[PDB]
């Protein structure tokens, strides 16, 4: 697959957090994504387990059932961020968190993701994902909600 | 960890049925208490090579919904039924449930596997699939069932 990286990946709580973008996409179920024709990019959060992940994920595994909120701000622009929620989905290169986004033209942008664990109150998937807690097969508690930021230059794609 | 027959390959996925001792899970109150159960039943679903839904080989297939039916051979004939739940343990993510059985003997285990877009799947509103030429994948598989036989000895 072809993609454009946003800065350098960041490591927290036994996970690698990377930001990427590509052209707007089409998704099933329809009507969840902003129409490809009314967007500039498809923004994505690539979250994979590092070695010795404390929540039982083997290295390189996709970290599922997370909830991601983003804020995108143009440097030198209005000052008001472009906000939204990402959705979990699968593409030809595998599962990820993404959203179709309309930007404010070419320039430098600041990107911030707020990453919610499976048990967060804000996470709508919390009733559907468990975690073993017994000695034999149990794992460490979930990480706390955190935020991650990068800068990037958008030219149009 | 005890295997239930041999894994089966369908729709670019490997499906294995296993069991182990009953477990404890967060959030509490979803699993049947370990003290009131005999086994923790599990469905191990991983992508094969050339999986049609975009999963690289060996990846856990997420957002599925699994229903099981366990019947004792020679017993009442009425199956033990339930729903599995997606969860993570020390060996990774899987679908599982704490189950009370009907003593030692031979059992028939059937799993019904629902794709992310199935009406029966409560996670359907939360998982998408790219459909465009560049990044898209093939449609989801249709709901299917897999069966095995196994001897339980505690
Ligand atoms: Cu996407
Ligand atoms: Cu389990
Ligand atoms: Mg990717
Ligand atoms: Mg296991």
């Amino acid at each position: 697959m072809l993609e454009y990286p946003i800065g350098t990946p960041q490591n927290l709580a036994g996970m690698e957090i990377a930001a990427v973008y590509l052209q707007p996409i089409d998704m099933e179920p329809e009507g969840h994504m902003r129409k490809a024709s009314e967007s500039d990019i498809h923004i994505e959060a690539d979250i994979h387990a590092l070695s010795n992940n404390p929540n039982g994920y083997p290295e390189g595994f996709w970290v599922p059932f997370l909830f991601i909120k983003y804020e995108i701000t143009k440097v030198g622009g209005s000052g008001a961020p472009i906000t939204g929620d990402m959705m979990a989905m699968v593409a030809s290169d595998g599962p990820h968190y993404g959203d179709n986004v309309k930007l404010q033209g070419p320039g430098k942008y600041k990107v911030k993701y707020t990453i919610y664990p499976p048990n967060a109150k804000e996470n709508p998937m919390s009733p559907y994902y468990g975690r073993h807690t017994d000695r034999e097969t149990g794992v460490r508690p979930w990480f706390k909600t955190f935020s991650v930021e990068w800068d990037f230059t958008y030219a149009g794609i």
